[PDB]
DNA sequence: CCGACAGCGCATCAGC
DNA sequence: GCTGATGCGC
DNA sequence: GTCGG
């Protein structure tokens, strides 16, 4: 964290932009910039220094510039004193309101959590439970936690199938000392894009860590994603462990190279990468990479046996899950 | 300049 | 109900 | 807001 104060900043303002200005591109290209000065292995000294580096242009380096003297910026002073996006920003803070809610919320007066609690029945469910779960939410989730999570969702997805392959992704396969959340990618041999010879596939692992009460709430729930909210076994007198949120991911076995890349990430890394795929003639997602042709639409999926191959197609060295880190 | 900016699952809604 | 757009989240 | 062509 050598450039902290100036990646906060633009986090910040990259926060702002997304939840009040509702200017995603705004907020993407913040993000990319505090991303690429994360990583930066110098300490910043010049806005123009900064400039060097690509996704900063003259905008946010003339900010920096101005960081860099004062030690803030006018503008977040401005936006931090401004009742309207302080209230905006907040609201967006629980899972499931986003920036047209926060909105929506703030022009009927309901702009506090006590508000919210107040007014509990004008909420969607998903909203209703990331309420719920405010506090616990905003907790991390040290790495010794995930292992004994992990430890829990393996050995219950094997009691209901020995076939299914359950893999943590997310911050934890990239090695972090603690995540936000859990995710699961799931496969079975019945699950492939021939067939789905089986139906509830992921609906009885839910059921069973339902069965023995690691996942607590459903955020949503569909026949290949689910997302939800889980909780560690506590001890005898002891204080309960925060409730998690837990996305589970039902991929085609045989395209579970691509879903392990985008599963494991991070968000950046895969938009880094799937941006590079479009240069260089392909496109990726979670299922496929898939070649680019003359008029843009995407062929036929290309064969990949490793995460590696993903890589190679683009021509990039192959980068272990701990440098995906962006 | 200025067009493009990653790609998609699920929930909710409008309109039919 | 279905379909298409939008919101939200990954 | 940044950028490649
Ligand atoms: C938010 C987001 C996530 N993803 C992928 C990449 C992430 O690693 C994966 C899990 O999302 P996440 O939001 O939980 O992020 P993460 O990498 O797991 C964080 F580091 P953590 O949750 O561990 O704090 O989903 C994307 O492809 N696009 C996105 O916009
Ligand atoms: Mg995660
Ligand atoms: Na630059
Ligand atoms: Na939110
Ligand atoms: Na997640």
């Amino acid at each position: 964290t050598l450039n902290g104060g100036i990646t906060d900043m633009l986090t910040e303002l990259a926060n702002f932009e997304k939840n009040v200005s509702q200017a995603i591109h705004k907020y993407n290209a913040y993000r990319k910039a505090a991303s690429v000065i994360a990583k930066y292995p110098h300490k910043i000294k010049s806005g123009a220094e900064a400039k060097k580096l690509p996704g900063v242009g003259t905008k946010i380096l003339e900010k920096i510039d101005e960081f860099l003297a004062t030690g803030k910026l006018r503008k977040l002073e401005k936006i931090r004193q401004d009742d309207t996006s302080s209230s905006i920003n907040f609201l967006t803070r629980v899972s499931g309101i986003g920036p047209s809610a926060a909105r929506k919320f703030v022009d009927e007066g309901i702009k506090t959590l006590e508000d919210l609690r107040k007014n509990e029945d004008k909420l969607n469910h998903h909203q209703r439970i990331g309420l719920k779960y405010f506090g616990d939410f905003e907790k991390r989730i040290p790495r010794e936690e995930m292992l004994q999570m992990q430890d829990i969702v393996l050995n219950e997805v094997k009691k209901v199938d020995s076939e299914y392959i359950a893999t943590v992704c997310g911050s934890f396969r990239r090695g972090a000392e603690s995540s936000g959340d859990m995710d699961v990618l799931l496969t079975h041999p019945s699950f492939t894009s021939e067939s789905t010879k089986q139906p509830k596939l992921l609906h009885q692992v839910v059921e069973q860590l339902q069965k023995v009460h690691f996942i607590t709430d459903t955020l949503s729930k569909g026949e290949t994603k689910f997302m939800g909210v889980c909780q560690l076994p506590s001890k005898n007198d002891e204080k309960e462990y925060p409730h998690r949120r837990i996305d589970i991911r039902l991929i085609p076995k045989d395209q579970y190279y691509c879903g392990v890349l985008y599963f494991t990430g991070s968000d950046i890394f895969n938009k880094n990468m799937r941006a590079h795929a479009l240069e260089k003639g392909f496109t990726i997602n979670e299922y496929t990479i898939r070649p680019l042709g003359v008029t843009g639409v995407a062929g036929e999926p290309l064969p990949v046996d490793s995460e590696k191959d993903i890589f190679d197609y683009i021509q990039w060295k192959y980068r272990e899950p701990k440098d995906r880190s962006e």
